[PDB]
């Protein structure tokens, strides 16, 4: 039941999603090993992901969380990078999309920094890079990220450099405690707490 609707570059919605993508690029501690060397992207396409059943699954769970947290879903828009982006947009997030080895346990991880999610497009640590050239810094091959609506509810705060949520919480927030420029990362433990709203197709750009 998934349909993908292309947004025009003239559409304010295209422009606001592009800006979130470009404006949350940072430098990574690996010097670009996992995700490549770049300061900005070439955005090729932004599509709205439309699935009624997956949307209703999300909103149902959002209302449950909200009623357990003084009517506050604590909903954010966050990036997700994965080799399984085609399955996510068709069947939703579920326990097959869980980072078993994540630092906050086996859940589904999201980032405020688009460049953080970019490191996972070709797999954990960037895998072996693009399928065509085996290059984690490929500037030719088209990459995809999801920009997702995520219900955090009561989030457990972890200060730091499928499982269950900590008791009494709906998610975990990984707060950076060393790299002053890094934005937060987040984990949910139920697929129904995220909806993949935008599919973004891009290339990373070689710095001049
Ligand atoms: C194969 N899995 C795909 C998604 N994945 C993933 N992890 C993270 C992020 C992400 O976008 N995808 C952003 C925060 C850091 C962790 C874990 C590995
Ligand atoms: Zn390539």
């Amino acid at each position: 039941g998934t349909i993908l609707i292309d947004l025009s570059p003239d559409d304010k919605e295209f422009q606001s999603v592009e800006e979130e993508m470009q404006s949350t690029v940072r430098e990574h501690r690996d010097g670009g090993h996992a995700g490549g060397i770049f300061n900005r992207y070439n955005i090729l396409k932004i599509q709205k992901v439309c699935n009624k059943k997956l949307w209703e699954r999300y909103t149902h769970r959002r209302k449950e969380v909200s009623e357990e947290n003084h009517n506050h879903a604590n909903e954010r828009m966050l990036f997700h990078g994965s080799p399984f982006v085609n399955a996510i947009i068709h069947k939703g997030f579920d326990e097959r999309h869980a980072y078993i080895g994540g630092m906050f346990g086996a859940g589904i991880y999201f980032a405020e920094n688009s460049s953080k999610s970019n490191q996972y497009v070709y797999g954990i640590g960037g895998g072996t890079g693009c399928p065509v050239h085996k290059d984690r810094s490929c500037y030719i091959c088209h990459r995809q990220l999801l920009f997702c609506r995520v219900t955090l509810g009561k989030s457990f705060l972890q200060f730091s450099a499928m499982a269950h949520s900590p008791p009494g919480h709906h998610s975990v927030t990984g707060r950076p405690s060393v790299n002053g420029l890094a934005l937060a990362e987040y984990v949910i433990y139920r697929g129904e707490q995220a909806y993949p709203e935008y599919l973004i197709t891009y290339q990373i750009m070689r710095p001049e």
